[PDB]
């Protein structure tokens, strides 16, 4: 069930995310691997990283080096779900993922990475940001998060990595091609 309401949806005066758990193994397009190559470092598959909807990965459609590259973000479930997309979770939990890829607005994601803008836009369920969340590792449905609904924040790396090693640090994100 959708907690957030409004467009774009929001919960009690926070701006909501939805997400996807999906599994990539490709570099990315932040350049978090090896330069000469399409492989990914050996931190990228088990931390809490992250693809973003075209517009928030960059506002200027770009499919490389975007804008939100590197950034980190800390969701807090609602305890909602969009029906039939993703199951119950306990309202309140949270971790931060780092951006280092993007869901492009093509297809299959064109019901769920098509916001028309950075801020202010909507995907088909209404939510004005998407990311979605590596789980290749189970990193994310072992802590039962079957697509939960969230709302979100800009966090500094560094300072969640401290809590949970998982989320990437600054350091990391500075091994990417696009950091530099």
């Amino acid at each position: 069930n959708q907690k957030c309401s409004g467009n774009p949806r929001r919960y009690n005066g926070k701006s909501c995310a939805s997400t996807t758990n999906y599994h990539d193994s490709h570099k990315g397009a932040c350049g978090c691997g090896p330069a000469s190559g399409d492989a990914q470092f050996g931190w990228n598959a088990g931390s809490f990283v992250a693809a973003a909807s075209q517009m928030y990965f960059d506002s200027g459609n770009k499919g490389w080096c975007g804008q939100h590259c590197g950034q980190c973000i800390k969701l807090t479930t609602t305890g909602g779900y969009v029906p039939g997309q993703g199951g119950p979770v306990r309202e309140g939990l949270s971790k931060t993922f780092m951006i280092t890829n993007l869901c492009p607005n093509i297809y299959p994601n064109q019901d769920w990475c098509n916001q028309g803008s950075q801020y202010g836009g909507h995907n088909k369920y209404g939510y004005e940001l998407h990311l979605d969340l590596e789980n290749g590792r189970s990193q994310v449905t072992g802590m039962g998060w079957n697509n939960p609904e969230t709302t979100w924040e800009v966090v500094n790396c560094d300072s969640e990595h401290n809590h949970d090693h998982r989320t990437p640090s600054n350091s990391m994100y500075g091994q990417c091609q696009c950091a530099h």
